[PDB]
């Protein structure tokens, strides 16, 4: 039986890579905004759900992430990540498999997304548990479409019709989604959200609206920005 | 050569960003190129375009848009070839899209002379795509190779995008932006990279986003 009143919430937040302290590129997420970490930030928001435990999927080299004074410690869980982004997800259901029971929900979450609002937690969440499906958060395409040669020059407009940007968190339960990834990874696909790898199997994955506010940090004024957008919430 | 700019504006483009309107700091940011001129394209029942203290007002126009963006842009062209030579270049410029950077523009406009050849602002598309149904179910995930968002400006010489738009629209062959006008008469387009914080505004609440990149610019 798969569809029960009870239910258990947990976030997962995946890395990739080993996540060298040497590197000498800095990993957006341990970037600061005002006194703490963007995953710190991301860590607080999502707690404000009624989450059992969530789980840091972080490199081998990683040494930093465990060191902080996450929200809710108490809840706080660590395992290793993976090489990219999804087996690092996979590992984290391998672990929650363990601790929790296989039709609890996961949300699986951007690091890099603190900006993420309570009250898009909220909906996405709600919708997924009344519906009994998977859902993710995600905003319609709103510009034009080109494909763009090796030259940068323009090949031909592609349609946008029914196009969406998918953002997250993308919520589904452990043994559903745990599932999905192994068979697509064994099936040699292409993996590049959890959406994808539900999609495969044929689970129905219904969108969410999200906001164009819920930037992933990725450029250089990012950081500025979601410090911005924080203060404004 | 000289340069302009063509606002398609026939609304979020009258909402407010502190105390101007977005179309305002829209003009602001663009007044910021050596322009010769700018032309704003609004409905012709539009009195309220002209209660707006525009930067730079001698230099502003104001033309008849058109029922699609299309037409405001050819009428607009129409109006810029009376008062501009056909080999002047015109960078067409959405309204709701005021965050665009002056060094962007700057990139662009040096981009297109270099080349002697139309451009526009685009980023590499970096967000998974779903194809979605209308029950807001996913169908399927689409690849995001080889795509761009196009935003604006995009950039053409005169006589040559009002050709390509004339061609087109003759042809009853579908328009979406400048870009793919030029595209239905052969002409190359080269992308020059725009910024993600490039937004156009579109729901209620991406005016307090404009807002806060504004200020996080």
């Amino acid at each position: 039986h798969h569809h029960h009143h009870m239910t258990k919430l947990w976030a997962v937040i995946p890395a990739a890579g080993s996540g060298s302290r040497f590197s000498k590129t800095e990993l957006k997420q341990y970037q600061y905004i005002q006194d703490a970490t963007v995953i710190e930030h991301t860590v607080k928001r999502l707690s404000q759900l009624p989450l059992t435990g969530y789980v840091l999927a972080i490199g081998k080299q990683d040494t930093f992430a465990s060191t902080l004074s996450f929200q809710d410690k108490h809840k706080a869980h660590f395992c290793n990540g993976g090489v990219e982004r999804v087996h690092s997800v996979l590992n984290a259901l391998n672990y929650l498999s363990q601790i929790a029971d296989e039709d609890d929900w996961v949300l699986v979450h951007d690091a890099a997304r603190p900006c993420v609002t309570f009250e898009c937690l909220n909906t996405l969440v709600k919708n997924a548990i009344e519906t009994n499906q998977s859902a993710i958060l995600a905003i319609p395409v709103r510009d034009t479409l080109k494909q763009v040669n090796q030259e940068q020059q323009i090949d031909k407009t592609v349609s946008r019709e029914l196009l969406w940007q998918a953002q997250t968190p993308q919520i589904a339960k452990i043994g559903i989604l745990k599932k999905a990834i192994e068979t697509a990874l064994k099936n040699n696909l292409t993996i590049t959200d959890e959406a994808s790898a539900l999609e495969s199997i044929g689970e129905s994955v219904q969108v969410v609206m999200g906001r164009s506010d819920n930037i992933k940090i990725t450029y250089p004024d990012d950081l500025e920005l979601a410090r911005l957008i924080l203060q404004s919430q």
